[PDB]
């Protein structure tokens, strides 16, 4: 197997537009959640989010080009050619065959669908755009991306919802490592607030309902949790094959060096109660790094602030962990910036890289009273300085999908 | 690598919802084209495509279950049943943990999300249902899948439009060669007979407007093609590590033993005038199976009847092979039961493998003037007995996605 290291990191968050932007939010615990603006949600249960804001898609994209696609594939071009930037990868005729790109979101376009829909009650389908499709359709993240930056390898798109990003990098880390692709540009995008998105997942009682508090809706592991609070953005990794990044003399952030999942075969949108399946993801990731459970420095958790998963991912990670889980660092960035969906593996891959090579881990802000079952140290308030030699990212998505990466310093 | 035998097949399509009816309706050339009834079209530019007809999912699916699930996952989980039956494969919590579940869509649960946008216009967003969301999103077949079967492995979903099936696939194919996987239940399913979606692909002009004669509209390489015609349906195979396979005595059809992707990285719905893309899928399926193109004795072509593919395919037959493409078959089921999008990877996989075991191809109905350029032997009007040793199905679709599916007989 070929050996994957992170050459390059792009994010487009509630917190930070840039990749810079971004890990300053998360060092400084920034708060990315307030009324929503991108809509009139007057009419909705939650009224508030992560949204990206000061962002202009065409101060990096081609007008016209920029107009013919939906905002979800304005964060993952956009986001990847912030990526591309930072590893300083070039991509020519000569090696765009062997470069690829995996984007994943959970939903894709929706506001296309919306917008179109409401077109076709109102006019008639003969009045419904003829580009409808080009940008609804979810690969359309990652087609556009590949056809931005000229990447002519594998492009695949994951769509598990809350895994599709961490199952996009994983997917591209299986891609380097069996000499599939040199380098795959992947990650996840979302960009679901809307309307019917809110008024969705606002009907199965799963987002936070805490509109007179938006700022302190998102609290994972909180003992008065009560839904997450969604966001939208990107976050893309640029993985690549050592001795090819190597001979270019790549920036290395750290390297990839895990990737299981596993599924509960329960319930569609409910955790099994005993965490079975993510406490094997834990488990699985570790074995397919050849890592011991006690090598394990930090965990960037799914803790999207929902009254089951909170306690059954603190259950599974202290399950496969054993009394090691009292000794790491374990945190939820989705504090901050909200749940991104299909996002959410990008951005928080992005993040545990970041702790990788930082040797700083992110906090899990708002958290002040967890339960008695959240009983891990969760970083609450302020990042930490600590030596991240390990890092685990897990996504436990609606689907029954169970996700977790590994990454480790580069050495 | 540990080598893939296909042990199970499923299918529900517009010319039969059974293995044994699909496949009786291609080796008789049955025409699953006509008007739409599912919905009222009489204000679309197209009024036919290919719809699954007398299936009732609950003579297979729990009543509460089937109730709380699309139609696209109706035909993932029956068709999925279909397989599993047919592969006698037992499912327990002695070997759950090793079996999982990859099944594509290009764009899954569409009709929620008309019906739910037109409920949030009319009643507002507080009358939107709580089962929209786990009834809409893509990754709902291979998540209510798992739940039915009892499947406890890896749980993805690839979302790459007319690729989706076929990605599907050799992803699972991917899974069982690395050993993360004991068995897959993969493939693709589609059910995107709506208004919205009519009127989206119409507006695009991406749809034949035959509506005076239906039955020949679909004419996949014919010089009066004038666009795809949509079919629903899924098409579901049992991909399995063969000492597993084999130790208990499964039935086996063939052996999978390439799988390639490419991007055209050129424009997002249309395809490359060379058709480099792919040209070097279809040479790297046959390079990832160790197999020179002259051992390739059939081809199930992507086809859709569109003007642009039909001819850059051929061509792309034409430099994979070099002369080799002049003494093969290629044949375009989609002639028979339209474009399934997502789905059509899965059934066309299905067809190929049946291809390989029966020692026969399907034909490529209504085909009568194909263009100059369109020279090959389409198998036109009659399914045709041929040894097919080695098989290959492609799938170029929207989004650039070109994916080649490689299998031959099992020795």
């Amino acid at each position: 197997k070929k050996r994957v290291v992170v050459t390059g990191l792009g994010a487009i968050t509630p917190i930070g537009n840039t990749l810079q932007d971004y890990w300053q939010g998360l060092m400084e615990g920034r708060n990315g959640i307030g009324p929503i603006t991108r809509f009139d949600a007057s009419d909705q249960a939650c009224r508030f989010g992560g949204e990206v804001k000061d962002f202009d898609a065409t101060q990096f994209l081609d007008r016209k080009e920029a107009k013919r696609m939906d905002r979800f594939c304005h964060f993952a071009v956009c986001a990847s050619q912030q990526a591309i930037n930072d590893a300083k990868l070039v991509i020519n005729e000569l090696n765009a065959d062997e470069i690829g790109v995996l984007i994943g979101t959970g939903i894709g376009g929706l506001k296309v669908l919306e917008d179109q829909q409401t077109i076709l009650l109102d006019k008639g389908p003969s009045r419904c755009s003829p580009f409808m499709i080009p940008m609804m359709i979810a690969n359309m993240a990652s087609g556009l991306t590949a056809i931005n930056l000229g990447a002519k390898g594998p492009n695949n798109c994951t769509v598990t919802a809350c895994a599709a990003g961490s199952n996009a990098i994983g997917d591209a880390f299986r891609l380097v490592q069996n000499g599939y692709a040199k380098a795959m540009i992947c990650g996840g995008t979302e960009a679901a607030i809307t309307p019917l998105s809110y008024a969705g997942f606002a009907s199965a009682r799963a987002l936070s309902f805490r509109n007179d508090d938006p700022l302190h809706a998102s609290r994972p592991f909180d003992k008065d949790r009560d839904g997450f609070v969604m966001g939208e953005g990107s976050g893309i990794l640029i993985l690549e094959e050592l001795e090819s990044a190597l001979a270019r003399g790549a920036k290395i952030y750290g390297e990839m060096v895990g990737y299981a999942m596993t599924c509960d075969a329960y319930h569609i949108t409910a955790p099994v109660p005993d965490g079975r399946g993510a406490t094997r993801a834990i488990a699985w990731a570790l074995k397919d790094s050849g890592l011991k459970p006690e090598m394990v420095s930090y965990i960037n958790a799914h803790g999207t602030s929902t009254p089951a998963n909170d306690v059954t991912e603190t259950r599974a990670i202290k399950q496969a962990l054993g009394n090691h889980a009292y000794n790491i660092a374990v945190s939820s960035t989705k504090s901050m910036t909200g749940h991104l969906l299909g996002g959410s593996g990008g951005i928080e891959a992005v993040a545990t890289v970041m702790a990788i090579a930082e040797d700083k881990v992110p906090p899990t802000i708002n958290l002040e009273n967890p339960d008695p079952e959240c009983d891990l140290d969760y970083v609450p308030g302020q990042s930490r300085a600590l030596i991240v030699d390990v890092a685990l990212s897990n996504s436990f998505g609606f689907g029954g999908h169970n996700v977790t990466l590994a990454f480790k310093k580069y050495q």
